[PDB]
Parts: structure tokens; sequence; C-alpha cells
């Protein structure tokens, strides 16, 4: 049901063109571009105040790519090769970066020398390919990844890169609250871990479909990829360590999470600083002081513009009815009905997307009008969100238990584990699902082997 | 020298780092990035107006790519081609994109169905690439573009096409100007034209080693492509007629050229709108007062980012002598300087970076004071400029009078052309030269076969 809703109303919201004859890779068109460019904006702002954006190539050449010892059988079969320089073969095979550490560490062997150097906090938001399950999904399950935003820091010690694990944690709940999506904070098994991290927290959220989506990931790399490419730095006394380093990124599946999560039967239902229109002004008319409601909305349009607004003055010769069906599709907020009775008046009728209510305002002081609204939505929409997450995770004691509820609700897992390799493994199967990872707590038995459960884990159908 | 002087300044500036393992393809890094940032912004408030940004695939299949008849012949040997996905061997090569006319129009012809539709004006900033010349150059011949903005048009009439190439014409003239830089509009020969285009207007400035650079390109597809891709569309008639397309680009020589152009020999001189920061207050403190003056520089920084600046206060602990340096050579247009004196007046100083005139203004009101020496600065950048090319611009009434000009004072070469394929290929040849294109002008005789000339024409040493 929900892989329908979605699949249309990317469509009918013209988000993206999936008819590509490349398999894996769609068109943004121009309406999905605008979500795409303002989610980033709400991004960059957070990222922008600690970080440095940078950018860096996108080919890699396999005596690089393969540096690496557990990370090159991480994406082995996963990689896309240029192999031909026209009609001519490359005496050296190129990669497309599926991420970028083998990109940029090389480079940061460089960039890297006294300790006065650290901390360095970099970020860029690139297309990564990945080749991999012959199941295709838009903005989930790309090969050509085209909102990839990949951070890199490196650090003096140890001690610093835990720390700046956790400031990236704050930076995506940051992000994440300002789309109102909610989620759940884990820390993945050391199996599941990025090829050659020290360790991996995850981000999950829940899709209408009762089915659990990574949206961002945050690893700590200890000085694993330092002692491969050679990041060393000079202590104050004048010694040469190697460096601690880190990386998180997201990708397409945060906008997706946005539709998703926020979706509607109506179509698309944005936080407002998503939105493509903040405030769409339609003017009802039926000739009868036209010229008068006319320039009483294009007033209100240049207002609001002035006063920072991203507004839509919709003055086509069309229904208000079709108009409102529009607008509402495809997500705007607010809508700002103006008409001769109301205009006669000094005031207009505003219309909300989350709810429907629709009240009456004095365009007198309207820009505050809106503003407030603005943040009474967006509260909304990451209420009601966490409520319906929240209520779709569900404890379970017995191994039995479990498989019931995920078969039958779908949904969250909630239960203790002893945390074991093969322990974790087998509860997968039996229940065929995916531990999404751990939260160290109080302990118990493990829902399995009985054993002592030092952590709190969760599990689901995941995408 | 220039070129000495260029690659040391892109260095020392920290615009791009060079030392990538695969030659023709560099990194940005974090003061690069802004600078193209700011580039950017410029250009896209442009083409906003009425373009709508979109985003498609990086690869594009050999069924897609060959489709063109002298285009493909135009790229053949000059596409990276990925042919396996991961060991396996892709069952249908795939080609990265060189340019997007391969990759959008499949897709065009399935979005334009009814004259209502058109037009339709699209456009994105991507990175493409390029196998060609050994002979690699930072930011003006790369394999890698990583900044190349491509519009598409499409049109009903061919007669709106032209329209559009005109309206082109005035944007990139509009770019260019905001960006100071000085450029000579032409008509590239038939032979140098756009692959499969009717035509090519092409943009091209002057380097300071007096060779020329193309910053930009407008092409005029007529129907060649629309018939290729089977882009029809339907009249108010009811008939089926092909579209009439146009097309124009700019990459990373834009920015090339800012930081040529304004060069100098402090460092880098940028207009303010892409200038990392628009204005650097440093405080200036010998233990005398400081905590007053700083508290002065901070209220300052507050006052002026509120006001839309771009600001940054240098407190770093340093000798205000290497501030300065720093902040100039890396092409900050106003520095702001604060002390114990100036403070206890309710006044400071401020310095040009264009100019170097320091002036004395009051903090009361300095917002304007500033906002003013900023469109000072812009004008005069571009005035120099201006001159500085015109300069160079001489005019040839013999091969021979060309020759030596050339040879010995560089730049362009006016002169009066037959606008004949051999004659021109001839004269490209005896002086080693190339036409850089015409403008339809008065008669005369060509300089070289002396037969009647309907063109006015240019020739230099390029890039
Ligand atoms: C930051 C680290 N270098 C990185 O690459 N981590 S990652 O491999 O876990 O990817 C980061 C995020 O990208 C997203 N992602 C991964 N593969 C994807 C795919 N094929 N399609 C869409 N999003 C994907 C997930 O939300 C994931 O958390
Ligand atoms: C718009 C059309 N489809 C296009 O591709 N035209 S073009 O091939 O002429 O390229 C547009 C512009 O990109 C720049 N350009 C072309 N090849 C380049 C290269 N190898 N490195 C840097 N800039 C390049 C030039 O300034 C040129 O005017
Ligand atoms: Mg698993
Ligand atoms: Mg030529
Ligand atoms: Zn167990
Ligand atoms: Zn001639």
């Amino acid at each position: 049901e929900f892989s329908e809703w979605f699949h249309n109303i990317l469509e009918e919201a013209e988000i993206i063109d999936q008819r590509y004859p490349v398999k894996g890779m769609h068109v943004w068109m121009p309406h999905g571009f605008m979500i795409r460019k303002n989610t980033l904006k709400i991004l960059r702002r957070i990222l922008d105040r600690d970080h440095e954006e940078v950018l860096f190539p996108l080919l890699v050449p396999e005596d690089e790519l393969a540096k690496e010892a557990i990370h090159v059988k991480g994406f082995e079969d996963e990689v896309y090769w240029v192999t031909h320089g026209g009609l001519s073969k490359l005496q050296r095979k190129l990669a497309l970066r599926p991420t970028s550490e083998t990109v940029m560490y090389p480079m940061f062997a460089l960039w890297v020398r006294s300790h006065t150097d650290l901390p360095m906090r970099f970020y860029q938001v690139v297309n990564t390919f990945r080749y991999e399950t012959k199941h295709t999904r838009p903005l989930i399950r790309v090969r050509e990844i085209t909102t990839f935003k990949e951070a890199h820091t490196i650090h003096a010690t140890a001690s610093e890169a835990e720390e700046q694990v956790e400031r990236a944690v704050e930076i995506y709940k940051e992000f994440f609250n300002s789309l109102g999506i909610p989620y759940l904070i884990t820390r993945r098994p050391p199996w599941d871990k990025f090829p050659g991290s020290e360790y991996t927290v995850a981000f999950d959220t829940l899709m209408p479909d009762g089915k659990t989506l990574q949206i961002g990931t945050v690893h700590n790399l200890g000085q694993t990829f330092a002692r491969t490419f050679e990041i060393k730095f000079e202590t104050p006394e004048g010694d040469h360590e190697y460096v601690h380093q880190t990386c998180y990124g997201l990708s397409d599946r945060v906008i997706a999470s946005v539709i998703a999560i926020h979706g509607d039967e109506s179509g698309l239902c944005l936080p407002p600083d998503v939105a493509a229109h903040q405030v769409v002004i339609v003017p009802i008319i039926f000739k009868k002081a036209a010229e008068e409601v006319m320039e009483a909305c294009r007033e209100l349009r240049s207002r609001l513009e002035a006063a920072g607004f991203r507004v839509h003055l919709d003055d086509r010769d069309i229904r208000a009815g079709r108009k409102y069906y529009e607008w509402e599709m495809r997500g705007v907020p607010l809508r700002v009905e103006i008409g001769p009775r109301d205009l006669e008046k000094g005031a207009a009728v505003i219309s909300r997307r989350d709810t429907g209510e629709k009240v009456t305002a004095d365009l007198q002081g309207i820009e505050e009008t809106l503003r407030e609204l603005m943040k009474d939505i967006l509260e909304n929409l990451r209420t009601r969100a966490w409520e319906r997450m929240e209520s779709e995770i569900r404890e379970a004691e017995t191994l039995e238990e479990a498989s019931r509820i995920v078969d039958e609700k779908r949904g969250i897992i909630s239960f203790m584990w002893c945390g074991e390799e093969e322990c974790g493994m087998d509860v997968e199967e039996k229940v065929r699902v995916d531990i999404l990872g751990i939260q160290e707590e109080g302990s118990g038995t493990c829902i399995n082997c009985g054993r002592e459960a030092p952590y709190r884990a969760y599990l689901a159908r995941t995408y």
C-alpha cells in the first residue's frame, strides 16, 4: 500500500522521473530538485558551523582503492570500473567512488603535519555509486546516490575522536528534528560496522510500511585508516603519531523519509523549511472587484518576499479548487486565500496543510501570523511522527513472541540480548529479520540463549 | 610568467590541490570551494529567473550516446567507459557524460507532448568528463570538469529558439559583468560549432599571458536533436512537429578567469560578491584598552552580519601585518582596522584591495560606506579589465602583419575575412593560430585571399 503511494506521489508531485534507460539511476525533476535544495540548505546551515565544505574527485585508481584490508573487501564487487579512455584501455583501472575514504585520505596524508593543523572537519555533497541488490528503490536504494553527504574528521587523540562521534550524533538529531523525522540511535553489531571502523552508530527511522530505514551513520575509524594511508602528525614534543579519524553521512534517503513520514492521503505534507513554497497565495475572483482582489494579492506577495518568505502567487486562470488540490498534493504548508469579501475588511483566509484548519487573519500583521503557523506545523508533524514511531517499538521476552509481533504488526522489536555473534545470527535467521543494533543498559537475559544480557537491542524488517 | 603566478596563487590561497594520483582531476580545498560557491550563487540568481534547475544521471549507455551522427563522432575517443560492475562485465557499456544531451533528450521525448508544454528551460551544475589533450591545466583543461553548468531549452518554433540564443547571450553578459570579466562574442566557424548544432556563439576572454580562453558557448540545435530522439509536440491544430532546441554552458574556466583577470602582484583580488569574505575586521592591540578595542570589533562584526555582510573578525594572536598579507593575498575586498585611537573617536580605517586606498569612516554609518565601496571596487576592476583587453585587440590588413603582431604582442587580431573553409584553415596554419569566430558587418577584402570579406573576424593563440 505504501509502496504504491510512494511511487505515485513521486510522479504526481514530479519529484523524480524513474524512466531512465539505466536501472537504479533517476532524474530529479524541477519540483523534486527544489525540495532537495531546501533540505540541503538546512543541513549545510548546521554543518557549516564547524565543518569546511570541500570537493574531491569522483574517480579512484585501483592502487588507492585496494590499499584497504577489510574496506576493499567491503566494496569488492560493489564498485563500477572505468577501464577505457575512449577506445584506449587505461593502464590503470579507475573506480567510481562508492564513498570517498580512499580518495581523500591519501590527500589528508599531505594536508596533515603539525598538531597545530588538527582538528580538521570536512564534508561534501557529491554523487556516489554502488553496484548492489537487483532490487532498486527510488531515493532508498539507488545505483547513483545523487545526494550523498559525507563528512570526514581528523583528530590528535582517540579521545577527541569519540567526542566527535557524539557531536555528529547531535548534528544529525538537530538535522532530523528540523525535518520532523523521528529516529532510533543504536550501535551496530561488530559485523555490520563500516568496513574497517572501530564501531558504527546508526540512525534508523520507521517507514509507513512498518519497515525500518537506515538514514544516517557515524563511524569511529580510530587509527585504522591513518596507518593505512600514513596520516601522521607531529606532537608538541616532537613525536610522530597516527591521527584519529571519524566519518559520517546521509543520502537521498533523508528526502525519502520526509516524503514518506509526513506522507498523507492528500499527497505531500512537508516541513515549512523544506517545501518548494511556504506560502501560496490564491486569489478568488468571479469578475467582481477583480482588479482590486489581484492588486491585493500582488501587494501581499511582494510584502511576504521582503519578509523572507518563499511565496508564490497562483494567478493562473483556473478554478480555485484545482489550485488548492495542486499546492496541497505538492506540500505547500500555507495557502492564503483572498476574495472580495475578506478583502473589503482587511483580512484573508489561511489554510493549513497538516491539519486543514482554515483560520481568518488580518492582512495587517499576517507576516507574524504566518511565521507562527509554520512553527506550529513542524512541531505537530514532528510530534505526530514520534508518536507513530514509538507506538511501533514493542518489547519481546521470547523469540517466539518476537516472530509473532513482527509478522503481524511489523515495526521495531525491543529486547534484551547477550550480544554474541552466533546468537545474533541465530536470532536473525530464526525470525527472518535484522538486528539494528544495541543500547547499553541494565542487564537481563538474552531473549534467545537466556544467558546474561548486557544490551538492549532492536530488530526489524529493513530496507 | 603568468602560468607560474597562477599555479602558485592556487596553492598559496588554497584554492585547489593538484596532487591527486590521477592527472586532470583536482581537489577543491575549503577556500577555493567558497569562491566556487559564491560564483555559483551569482549565476543561479540569474538563471533561476526563467530556468528550472534539475539533475540528471552521470552515466549514459552506448545505445543512447551513439544515437548521434556527428555528435557521437565529436566525442568518440573522448569518453571514459565503465565496462564492469564489480567483477562482472556489464552487458552494455556506460559512458561518463561529457555533456548531457544524450542523457536528457531521450527523457525530453517523454516530458514533451503539447505546445502548452513549451517552452521549457532547464539547467544543472554537475561534473562532466572528457578524455583529451595530454596537456592538463587547472580549472582550464581538466578531465573532470567539476563545475559544468549546462542549460538546455525547448521551443515550438525555430523563431523562439533564436530568441533564446539571444537571451542566453544576455544572461552570460550579465553573469560576466558581475564578475567584472570582459569578453568578445563571436560566431564560431561552421567547422568548430558544437557537434550537430546549427551554429555556435562563443564568449572568449583574454588571459594575462596574451592567450585567449573560451569561457562560454551558446548553441542553436535547431531540430537536429529533436529528430534524433523523437521529441515531437502537438500543435493547436493537431499536427506533430519536431521541437526547436538550444543549449549553453560554462565551466570552472569562469573561476579561472576571475582569478586570472583581476589577478595581482599581492595575490587574489576578487569582486566583492565572489570573495570568501567581503569585510575582514582586524583589531589593532598592544595591551592598551584591548578589552575595549575587542568589544568594539565584535559589536561591529555582529552589526555587519545582520546587515547581510559576509564578514570575518580576525582576532587571532599575530602581528596585524601578517593578517593584512593573508586576507590580501586571499582577495578580501575590504579590511576594517580598529585601534585605541580611532576607537576613541567613533571611527575606523577601511582599506581597499583593488586600489590600496585606506580611508577613515565613522563606525556610525559604516554599513553604507562599505556597500558603496564594494560597488566601486567592482566597477573599477571591471573597467580596468575591459581597458586591458580592448587594448590587445589589434587590426591587421596583411597576413604578414598579423603574424608579426601575434608573435610579438599576442592578444587578439581583428581582420576582415571572406569566411571560407579552405581560406580559414590556410590563415590558421600560416599564422599558427586559431580563428575565434566572426562578426557580420560591412564588407571589405579577405586579409588572405583578397576576395570579398563579409565578416569581421578575430584570431589568437588559445587555451
Ligand atoms: C560515511 C561513510 N563513509 C559512509 O559511506 N557510510 S555508509 O556506507 O553507511 O553510507 C551512509 C548512508 O548512506 C545511505 N545509503 C547507503 N547506501 C545507499 C544506497 N544504495 N542508496 C541510498 N542511500 C544509501 C544510508 O542512509 C547510510 O546510512
Ligand atoms: C552547452 C553544450 N552542451 C556544451 O557542452 N558546450 S561545450 O562543449 O562548448 O562546453 C561548454 C564550456 O565548457 C568549457 N569547457 C569545455 N571543455 C573543457 C575542459 N576540458 N576543461 C574546462 N572547461 C571546459 C568551455 O568554457 C566551454 O565554453
Ligand atoms: Mg545483520
Ligand atoms: Mg580552429
Ligand atoms: Zn544470546
Ligand atoms: Zn579569404
